[PDB]
């Protein structure tokens, strides 16, 4: 029923598969058009617990955005309605939980997106990476703020300023992931824990999810904040960086970044 | 002087024990009024640090909201006048540090109880568990606030939507508790942290407490925001849901959840 | 050059060295003052990192706040202008990383400085403690705020209540440092990270780590409730408590506390 | 093709005429849904500004809430999906102008209504009351806010405590009303500033009411001040003065109200 | 009852009129005080409307802020627990209307109490000024908000700006007047209206009062900007010019200020 | 000196006189460049107020933004460091009284400007306009903000959505202008005020005027409602409606708007 991913049923427990290998998964539009269909689709008394996945066997589960659908320079990447800003916000507001079961390695994008969801259990094997600064990409607020509910600012900035992989067990370690189990259990241990959420008072959990979403959203600031930070936002994907790392990306090459 | 607790003072520590454990220290609305005179007669400056406890040896610390005493009539069971909700605001603006000293199993209410103290210190032995989606409860936006302080919130989430309980191991490595002791070194563990905190300027601890619960609280939302939460509480406390969850703790039976 | 600071610039690298080791590094306004010009100088496009550092082998990173220089006349200790308000708010509005590199003991204000900085690595025999209720100073909402996004509620009121040190691992273990290494190994481990982030973009960097200065800084609260908080602090920096602690620690003698 | 209003279009201006006439339009739910559906048939981009009217010679304008639909004693009479939550949020999403034209006298809900409004021309005899002080209402924060954006707070404490009708040459002098005009010129009045208005840019109309309304929403507050209020609304809508002011109301009688 | 008020009740209505013309009704401790327990003593259910009022004939209304009483080496002259802000508070939050009925000259911290309270009734030869520019002084958020509520900003800063009076057609035009009236119909006016507010529901005014009082107070800003704000005021009240204003005053001359 | 400004200065007053008649005062960057380095240079403890006016006789105060200059499509016309939105800043900012000074007719950009000044004084015959809905520019929050400080919502959305110039008298009705005088009077008028609160507390005018800038800022909103307005305002500057309105202010034709 959809070219991109796969929706099995098991009782009352949705999961949704990707089916982009060719791409890495990576979040195109028409990926994540799919992905939302799906889950709009799965929105129905009958269903109570929803689990994002790669195919079993994925050395990558998604490789974040599709750096090709990125803008060129003088545009903003990130606005309000690219597909990474659009399933976030679905996830978030999705009436039953969302668990990202991942095997494989998670970048950018994809790691906001697990982020957004509402547990993430993970293979031992792995890796987690923030990408915007191999890019030279200006992050948006919304997407940052997505980062920060579960480790400290000081591992969130190790995280975005170094881009380097982090394991499993250092994402547990510092409060990003649920659980890490070897993959051969990974299915089995959270289907387990889907199937015993999905026991569980459906309306109440949809109004304590939504409860959490807009106490995890009620950091308010001025107008004058949000433009100066445009602004700065602007001359980031204005810069000859933000075009560098595009064209390193394109050629295959480290970026040479100047700092304009 | 009081029938639902036993107040002992150790020079400028004050120990209020639990006295209701023919009710699993249920927190019923005669036993909180109790504990809140018992912290209030406390509210003296040769009282420096509270410690709250279950009697030594308890195997439930509390066993959390008293169900018979859940509003089912289609009003907010967790209104601002209600005990619970009385308690935790009287907790968090005392002048003195409260440290939870945990022996045995914390419920529902009784772990926001813990979680809007100070400091929490726990046997190897006790367990947490949140329970208003056993029930159907709608929890309200200050109680769900008042846990997201400790753990991240894909922590925060496991707990609420399993409802499954967690051990103190668990609870210290996700940053719930500050301290986890054998049971039988808990007591003098938690007197020596308390008379230490005992010797530090009150005045200085005060201000300060009172300038993180301020800040803690300092997630801020429009009027438009807050009254349509309240509108999907009331759809939840209106739902047949709501009534099969009370219906069948009371009958001591498994709850059939709809989503209606 | 500069009197109270070293400046040794590695390719893209600047680390900057305390040289105030007479007073153990403590946060007088002329060392502070240094430290300030000297991360001006360094704000140029071909600087890419920060590392803060006490000298090679140093038992104390810093002693704090200069305590001679605090304002016991009665006036705020803490006031937007005091050197250490101004450090922190320089080292978070620095458009490039900076890392505290911790060799030896850091103590009250000084904590908070390297809390306010962006990545923390310590040296395995390293140690941390915060200490306003030592001395009865009423920290400002601000300082506490800069205390509150790495470690939970419970673990900050134990630091702040106890104002009792505690080790590099424990530190590691509740999300205030990012690493822990062997002494030997510190610089080696700390360059190489700050060498890999001066390969990154550089404007990413600046504008994300200026979203989250202001995600961090956006719990925000009414003009009444900061003129309360500001009637609290100064009845504090009014009292007998607050001389008696700052006498105590010239005196060198334990301070006797009695909450007026 | 509605029961209760008529609607005309003259080119890019909508005319929805209420026809309700037999319950003076008060705001019953049937009538409102009517209401609703033919904004939301007329969300068209060949339509640019909408005008909301009683038939000519209208003696009331609207009657406001139909009190035999207030909830009698225990339930929120002003919930989020309570009918006149539900039109003034849609007329205030809504993506073009919105032209309150009034003959006739305007009472309580439907003050609200057409404060919600982007413009209000009104007849030199129209007349305005806010009732809810009549009935004992408890009125609600999003209501209560949508009154004070026009006059000053001393002007709306005026309208609510006194529940006095001001004639439309007061309502225009104190800032609620664009225009007065003589009833023989209101149609032809307004219908030429719709006409003029439906010339300019729709685009920027819509992006700009849009940043008005949620410049006007943007007065925040955190969880406890609206829990705090939502119990100070209870104890009202649980008073006897409440059900003493709705009977009177009913028996045609002047209300004994006791503060309790 | 009181040395520095005189109270008379008639049915629901009370007026509290003051009695220290001897200093011209200035805002010193001991008239505040007299003011603040005369309206304690007030809030009954029986009572259900306050009239503020200066006795018949009166030239000053009140004469503003005590300067005698105003703090001099280095103290804020407006911090919280000052009796102007004590007072404008406890009319804010008090639970039934508040009048003031004026007749007179009105000065600084006095006009600040009428714009605190609900409604101004004034006579036509009635004056107001804000002189806080006058002094020198630094005028308090809270303070300086309690004037915006009313006339718009451009008028307020033309009020502080210039110190100049208004008289009360001013006043009426730019909203900050709900009535103006020849003097020998203001008592009969301001009776009319009262007694008529009191025949109301007063559990529907007060949480009506309360929902205006919190969102008018809903402005919210970050801690650094507060602690920015009072280091600004800080500067100013250790400032010569500061001393000058109150000396000038106090000498009855002309103050020379110079911007230090 | 400065090609595009005159400035006198009068004892502590200074008057800034645009000299760019050739463009009507069109707010290029060459003439705000000029102001803002006026402005600048003005900043001094012997300048005391600021007046802002065009030449003696002017017809046209500004003609606002210059049209040529706003990009052309797919580019924020309205980023943070756009000419009009550094001005506006500036003057808010400003330590000392702005008071706009205006004879002619004041557009789009220009009414912003003077709407951000502290006082406006204008010529009987003076006339003012908000344009954006002309040219279909999606103005910002920042620079609507600054249009709703003076007259209520009712009144901005009129001016706004008609577009429509309002009369001196009318302005002052609603709260825009402070005074209106006959053209001859004006300058007199304007240098007796400027020269009165010259002789004020220029430390209280500053610390005052501050205060009401950020009470004035602080409508606060979270990360999610920027980025949703941002979106917005893109999907309007990026659509056909955009460049016809522009194309037809160059080709001096009547524009063809259709909604997308
Ligand atoms: C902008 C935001 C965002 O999400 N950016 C994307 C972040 N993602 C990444 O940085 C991952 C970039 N890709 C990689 O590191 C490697 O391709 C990955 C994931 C490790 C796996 O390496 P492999 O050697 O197995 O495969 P290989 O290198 O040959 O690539 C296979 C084909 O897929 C392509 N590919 C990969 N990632 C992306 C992507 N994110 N967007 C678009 N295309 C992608 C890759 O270029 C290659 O294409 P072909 O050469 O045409 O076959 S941000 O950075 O978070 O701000
Ligand atoms: C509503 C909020 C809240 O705090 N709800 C309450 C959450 N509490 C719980 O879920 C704990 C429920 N109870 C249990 O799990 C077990 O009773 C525990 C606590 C482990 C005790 O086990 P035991 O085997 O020792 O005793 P047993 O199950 O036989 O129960 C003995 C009697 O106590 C009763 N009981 C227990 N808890 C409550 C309660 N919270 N309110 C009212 N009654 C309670 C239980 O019904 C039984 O009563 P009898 O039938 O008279 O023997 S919320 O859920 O957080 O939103
Ligand atoms: C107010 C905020 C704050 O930052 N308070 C300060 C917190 N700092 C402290 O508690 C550390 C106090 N210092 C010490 O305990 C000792 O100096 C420690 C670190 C244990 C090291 O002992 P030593 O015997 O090795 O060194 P010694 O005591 O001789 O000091 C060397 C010279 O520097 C001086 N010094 C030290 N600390 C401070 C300080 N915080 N402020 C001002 N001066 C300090 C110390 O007095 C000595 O100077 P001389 O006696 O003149 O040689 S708050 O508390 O966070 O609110
Ligand atoms: C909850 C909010 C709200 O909007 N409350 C309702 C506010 N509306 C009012 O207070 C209007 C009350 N009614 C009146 O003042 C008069 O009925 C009105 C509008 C002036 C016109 O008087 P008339 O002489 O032409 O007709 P008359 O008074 O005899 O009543 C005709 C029949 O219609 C009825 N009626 C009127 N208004 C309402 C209403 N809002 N809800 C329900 N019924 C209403 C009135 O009871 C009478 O009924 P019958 O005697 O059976 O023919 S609140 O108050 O703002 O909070
Ligand atoms: O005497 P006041 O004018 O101060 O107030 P009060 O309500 O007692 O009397 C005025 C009469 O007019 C009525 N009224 C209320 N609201 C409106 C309105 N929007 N348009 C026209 N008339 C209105 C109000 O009901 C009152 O009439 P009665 O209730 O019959 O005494
Ligand atoms: C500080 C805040 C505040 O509320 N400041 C106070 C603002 N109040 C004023 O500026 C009013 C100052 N006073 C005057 O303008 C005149 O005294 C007024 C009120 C018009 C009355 O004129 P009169 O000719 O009838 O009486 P006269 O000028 O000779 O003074 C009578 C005696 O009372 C004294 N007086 C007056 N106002 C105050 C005051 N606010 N605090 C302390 N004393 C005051 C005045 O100095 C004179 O004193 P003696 O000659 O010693 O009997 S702030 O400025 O808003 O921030
Ligand atoms: C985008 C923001 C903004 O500030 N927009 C600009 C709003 N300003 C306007 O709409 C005013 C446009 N101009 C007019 O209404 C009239 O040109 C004005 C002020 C009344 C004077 O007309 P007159 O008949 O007296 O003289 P006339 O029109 O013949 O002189 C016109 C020459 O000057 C030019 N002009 C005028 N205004 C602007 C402007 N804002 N930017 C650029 N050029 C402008 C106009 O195009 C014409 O050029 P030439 O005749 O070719 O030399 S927004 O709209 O607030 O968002
Ligand atoms: O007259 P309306 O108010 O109904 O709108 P409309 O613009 O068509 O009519 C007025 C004419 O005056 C113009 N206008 C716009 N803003 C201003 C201003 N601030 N000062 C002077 N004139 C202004 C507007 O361009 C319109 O011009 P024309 O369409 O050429 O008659
Ligand atoms: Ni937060
Ligand atoms: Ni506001």
């Amino acid at each position: 029923a959809y070219q991109y991913v796969n929706v099995v049923t098991i009782n009352k427990v949705a999961v949704i598969e990707f089916n982009y290998g060719r791409k890495l998964n990576a979040l195109s539009k028409v990926f994540i058009d799919d992905l939302m269909q799906a889950l709009s689709d799965l929105n129905r008394p009958e269903i109570r617990c929803i689990i994002l996945r790669a195919p079993s066997g994925s050395k990558v589960f998604s490789a974040g955005h599709d750096i090709h659908e990125l803008p060129s320079g003088g545009r903003d990447p990130l606005s309000y309605d690219d597909p990474l800003r659009q399933i976030t916000r679905m996830i978030q507001k999705f009436p039953k939980p969302i668990i990202s079961m991942v095997e494989g390695s998670v970048w950018g994008g994809a790691f906001e997106m697990i982020m957004s969801s509402d547990l993430i259990i993970a293979a031992s094997t792995s890796t987690f990476s923030m990408t915007p600064v191999n890019l030279g990409v200006p992050y948006n607020l919304v997407g940052i703020h997505n980062l920060t509910r579960d480790a400290g600012f000081h591992i969130v900035k190790e995280l975005i300023f170094t881009a380097s992989p982090i394991t499993a067990q250092r994402a547990l370690a510092v409060g990003i992931l649920n659980h890490v189990v070897e993959v051969e259990e990974l299915e089995d241990f959270t289907l387990q824990m889907a199937h015993h959420i999905s026991e569980k008072a459906p309306l109440a959990i949809a109004v304590i999810k939504e409860e959490l979403r807009v106490l995890g959203e009620a950091h308010t600031m001025n107008s004058d904040e949000f433009e100066r930070i445009q602004g700065m936002r602007r001359a980031v994907y204005d810069s000859e960086d933000y075009q560098e790392g595009m064209n390193a990306f394109l050629e295959k090459r480290k970026p040479n970044f100047v700092g304009h």
